[PDB]
């Protein structure tokens, strides 16, 4: 990645569209924080439905502008009453349930 | 720290001398990485004998 972003800085791209899984999103996000090129001037677009599924806090204050797509609108009460039931589940019996967030893949599984 | 470094960026200090324990060094280092102001132009001086003891 240090080879990769310097090759991006051979042309000095301030406009990056990532398209990865939320693991490989957060891998490359940590690589951006490694090189530190998340200051203002850069722009980042994440191309999955899990915009909320990433590490938003770690580059919330980094400087660059991050815009993405989220299908799981947490503002809806129909979504919220699910989260009122989802977050109160047992985390040991249901792994990944007790968190107030949820993957969109888990949301589409429940919708299926 | 986000309040603190912005107060440093009220005067825009590119020259910072830290003086902390290696825990509190690595705490503030992670705060510099949080605000991202560890790009070229800034300078940092660590004022303990444990230069190698930090997160280099």
């Amino acid at each position: 990645y240090r080879s990769l972003f310097q090759d991006l800085e051979l042309k000095k791209e301030r406009r990056v569209i990532l398209d990865c899984e939320r693991d490989k999103v957060n891998d490359i996000v940590d690589q951006v924080i490694t090189i530190g090129k998340h200051v203002k001037g850069y722009h980042y677009i994440i191309a999955n439905l899990g915009f909320t599924d990433g590490d938003l806090l770690k580059i919330q204050f980094g400087g660059a502008e991050v815009s993405g797509f989220q299908i799981v609108d947490y503002d809806d009460s129909l979504v919220s009453k699910f989260i009122e039931r989802w977050s109160t589940l047992e985390e040991k019996e249901y792994p990944g349930a007790h968190t107030a967030t949820i993957k969109y893949t888990s949301a589409l599984t429940y919708d299926a």
